[PDB]
């Protein structure tokens, strides 16, 4: 209940919201049906529209008018945004030459440059080029400020998940807004775009920027606007707030536009009806910038122009129906559209079986337009699993398609031509970033980056300490003229052991065999040098990775590779090796097919054993340094050490052997050498973070050898490919992957074919950032380079996306 009989007199767009039953006058009161009875009359004036005309110049103030053109309007802070152009002979901001903003040029009383976020819904990255002729204000921000060719959203590429990620720096799995529709089984409560449940604070985790500001003594404008408040009124409200007294005035603001998303759903991303929404957004940017110029704030404020996600062509005919796959379609609940989420319709139904649902949805139709996953098996780059609001069964829907439960869902609820929500690496889902102002760089292009990184920068722009988040603070320092964040590398927690030869062959009872009895002080000296690390500078190009947790591990040197060997997990944490462009691929010799060799540097008690693999009928083994890329027949024996072995399902060995035998050489050929760091990952609780030993759910039968959930590789070369990877003077280039260690190839519908037709497609889907592997391993890479630490942080956030 609300006492609407109160009044908004002197309260219009008040910044602190009052508590029920008191009536409200803030920018969200309409959304709560709680505005005072006189809110429209006092706070949403429309009379005479939004623009000064020559006849209004120097008018007697009429308080009924939407905006003013009276001599007192700049003093009151309520001029129409074109007042000085129409009435005082000024230019529009967009008609002024770009002039570098080297320092903030702020009115007396401004303690810091304000930040204004201009957020646009559904603004696809390619609109910046394709719509340039109709967006002059936006094109001036873009060309004169700092811009990226695109900004990568989070998955799912829906509105609330992405806006709340912009606000928090968190993945959706961490902030809790995992879709635009959600069921929380602990709350037994449903979140929808329509209705009141979504206003309950229990949905919204993390700490959004307006809370971070307020807690640190920086005042914020409210970021949410009720839909019926016209954009012109939103702009005039921001400009009026910027005219408040110093002690009352916010330092951070947000504008929001529902366009171009609203029209893009109706007309498609490039429908001819899309030009007018782009022109209208541009005009709104112009009102803001002319308004700031009037207030002498246009060389004071930092402006961010940012979108939440893009927009794809999607029509009602491109819908897959689960009723064409499942016997049991009435026993499931589907969250449908550009992603699927499946759970039981009733938790009382004991016949419900996720395994039979997955199997019925797997590679059943030749051009099937979705792929089912258990959420832990989703590509790790999506970071879409560690939340009870994310159903165990997920459908990744192909771009341009929908999934629905039954056909009647699509026509008993069409005409739409656009949608979004797909995999956040899809080109059509990419969105925009421009930063303009004193704290941003001038006429600067930056590479694409992820929207999780922006919260830290907005905190930098406001002098705030960010709440703990999933950005990598410093990775976006190259956007900024000033207020850079200069972190120190994390401290190494565990120092390695450097074991020498300590064990005789006969002390090992591992059940291993190798045909390696083949008896020269020239080479015997060389053998010793290689075991002491004489080739380590070729194979360890960027320093030893640092271990950022407490453990026991050994550095093991070899002719062709170096490893950090865990005495706790009985296998390497990392294996590092360099493959030149000139490297030769060889076979595993016939006599060595089943060769495994004890490592006389490592105790039998801290070694794997071959008998466990013989007894475990499901599990086989592979090697981290590939025997195919040995430098010589003699060096190849090192590759068969028990300390280089890792557990691998036979199905996974098809993937891994193709990577090692074909793809590493291909990348060395293409990139002018590569350095490879490979290793295991254990994430049985799918939280994106290194498991401790007591979290491991599977061992090699009858042993303490833990089974990885994933295998990674980090593949580094010189960005200037005219220099070989091992003699690179400048910036680096990286690609990485986190491959799921699965006992079948059910994810790859063409896996019956030769690996040349499916394995690289699998690896592209599971592309990763170095930072993703850092979280999953507790390792810190690139500790010893010639490069600035912020440049290395940017490299660690890079994702190789494999889009055209
Ligand atoms: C992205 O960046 C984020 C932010 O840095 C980071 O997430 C942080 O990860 C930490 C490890 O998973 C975790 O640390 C402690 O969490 C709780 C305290 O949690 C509450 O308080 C904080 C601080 O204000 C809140 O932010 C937090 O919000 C979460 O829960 C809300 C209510 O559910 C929810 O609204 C909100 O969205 C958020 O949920 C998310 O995180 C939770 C986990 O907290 C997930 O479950 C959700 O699915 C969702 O993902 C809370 O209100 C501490 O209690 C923990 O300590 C445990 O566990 C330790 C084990 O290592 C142990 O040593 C401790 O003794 C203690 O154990 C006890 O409890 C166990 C579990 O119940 C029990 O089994 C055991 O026997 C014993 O009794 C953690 O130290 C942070 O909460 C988390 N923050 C946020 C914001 O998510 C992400 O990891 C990265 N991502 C990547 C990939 O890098
Ligand atoms: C889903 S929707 O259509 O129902 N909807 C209505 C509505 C109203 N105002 C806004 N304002 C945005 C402006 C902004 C900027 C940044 Cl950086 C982070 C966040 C967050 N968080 C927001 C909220 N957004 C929406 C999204
Ligand atoms: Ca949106
Ligand atoms: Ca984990
Ligand atoms: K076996
Ligand atoms: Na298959
Ligand atoms: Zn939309």
């Amino acid at each position: 209940w609300t006492a609407t009989s109160g009044s908004c007199k002197g309260r219009c767009f008040e910044l602190q919201e009052v508590g029920p039953p008191d009536c409200r006058c803030d920018n969200l009161c309409k959304s709560y049906s709680s505005c005072c009875h006189d809110f429209d009359e006092l706070c949403l004036k429309t009379a005479r529209g939004w623009e000064c005309t020559k006849d209004r110049c120097g008018e007697v103030r009429n308080e009924e008018n939407a905006c003013h053109c009276s001599e007192d309007c700049l003093s009151r802070g309520d001029c129409c945004t074109n007042y000085q152009v129409v009435c005082k002979g000024e230019s529009h901001w967009v008609d002024d030459d770009c002039e570098e903003i080297k320092v903030p040029e702020c009115p007396a009383g401004f303690v810091r440059p304000p930040l204004i976020i201009f957020s646009v819904d559904g603004f696809r990255a390619s609109y910046m080029k394709k719509g340039s002729k109709v967006m002059p204000n936006i094109e001036k921000l873009r060309s004169c400020g700092t811009h990226a060719p695109y900004m990568r959203p989070v998955y799912p590429t829906k509105t609330f998940p992405n806006l709340y990620t912009l606000a928090t720096g968190l993945y959706p799995e961490s902030h809790g807004i995992v879709g635009n529709s959600m069921y929380d089984p602990v709350f037994d409560a449903s979140f929808h775009l329509r209705g009141r449940e979504k206003f309950n604070h229990r949905w919204w985790g993390g700490q959004p920027l307006w809370i971070t500001a307020t807690k640190q003594g920086v005042r914020a404008g409210t970021f949410f606007w009720s839909v019926s408040i016209p954009h012109e009124r939103r702009i005039l409200t921001i400009l009026q707030w910027l005219s408040l007294p110093d002690n009352e005035r916010p330092s951070v603001y947000a504008f929001y536009s529902e366009q171009p998303d609203f029209s893009g759903h109706k007309y498609g991303p490039f429908g001819p009806e899309m030009t007018n929404p782009l022109r209208e957004i541009d005009k709104t940017v112009g009102q803001l910038m002319d308004g700031l110029k009037q207030l002498r704030l246009h060389r004071c404020v930092n402006v961010i122009f940012v979108g939440d996600h893009g927009m794809e062509d999607v029509t009602c005919d491109r819908t897959e129906f689960l009723s064409n796959y499942l016997t049991n379609v009435d026993d499931i609940t589907l969250v449908p559209g550009t992603l699927g989420r499946i759970r039981a319709k009733s938790i009382n139904n004991s016949k419900y079986d996720p395994k039979t649902i997955i199997a019925a949805l797997t590679c059943k139709k030749p051009d099937q337009h979705f792929k089912p996953y258990m959420k832990q098996h989703l590509p790790k780059r999506l970071h879409y699993a560690n939340n009870r609001r994310i159903e165990d069964i997920h459908l990744l829907v192909d771009r341009r398609w929908h999934v629905a439960r039954k056909p009647l869902d699509v026509y008993k609820k069409c005409f739409f031509q656009g949608d979004h929500g797909f995999d956040n690496k899809v080109n059509s889902m990419q969105t925009v970033f421009v930063g303009y102002g004193p704290t941003f760089k001038y006429r600067t292009k930056v590479p694409p980056f992820e929207n999780i990184e922006l919260y830290n920068v907005m905190c930098d722009l406001l002098g705030l300490k960010p709440a703990p988040n999933n950005g990598t603070h410093g990775s976006l320092n190259h956007l900024l003229r000033t207020n850079t964040f200069r972190p120190t590398m994390p401290d190494e927690v565990s120092r390695p052991n450097y074991p020498g030869i300590m064990y005789l062959q006969s002390e090992f009872d591992l059940g291993c065999t190798c045909d390696d009895k083949v008896e020269n002080k020239l080479e015997e000296l060389n053998k010793r040098l290689h075991t002491k690390g004489s080739t380590k500078e070729r194979h360890l190009l960027y320093g030893r990775p640092a271990v950022l947790y407490r453990t026991s591990y050994d550095i093991l040197y070899h002719t062709d590779f170096e490893s950090g060997y865990s005495e706790i997990f009985l296998m390497p944490l990392w294996t590092s090796y360099t493959i030149s462009k000139q490297a030769e691929v060889s076979s595993i010799p016939e006599h060595l097919t089943n060769c495994v060799r004890p490592d006389v540097r490592v105790s039998p008690g801290f070694s794997q054993n071959c008998l466990a693999y013989k007894n475990d009928k499901q599990m086989s083994y592979g090697f981290l340094f590939p025997p195919y890329l040995s430098s010589s027949p003699e060096a190849k024996y090192d590759a068969f050490l028990v300390t280089n072995m890792v557990p691998m399902y036979p199905a996974f060995k098809r993937v891994w052997a193709y990577f090692q035998r074909v793809l590493v050489k291909k990348y060395a050929s293409e990139r002018n050498g590569v350095n490879v760091i490979s290793g295991p990952i254990f994430d049985y609780n799918y939280d994106g973070l290194r498991d401790t030993e007591d979290e491991i759910k599977q061992y090699v039968e009858g042993s303490s050898i833990p089974v990885p959930t994933h295998y990674y590789s980090i593949i580094t070369s010189c960005l200037d490919f005219t220099q070989p990877a091992d003699k690179c003077d400048g910036p680096l280039s990286v690609s990485s992957f986190i491959l799921p260690h699965r006992p079948d190839n059910d994810e790859s519908c063409n896996s019956s074919e030769d690996e040349s037709k499916w394995v690289e497609e699998l690896m592209k889907m599971h592309t990763a950032r170095v930072r993703d592997i850092e979280h999953l391993t507790g390792l810190d890479f690139y500790r010893k380079t010639s490069r600035s630490y912020s440049e290395i942080l940017t490299l660690k956030t890079y994702l190789h996306t494999y889009e055209s």
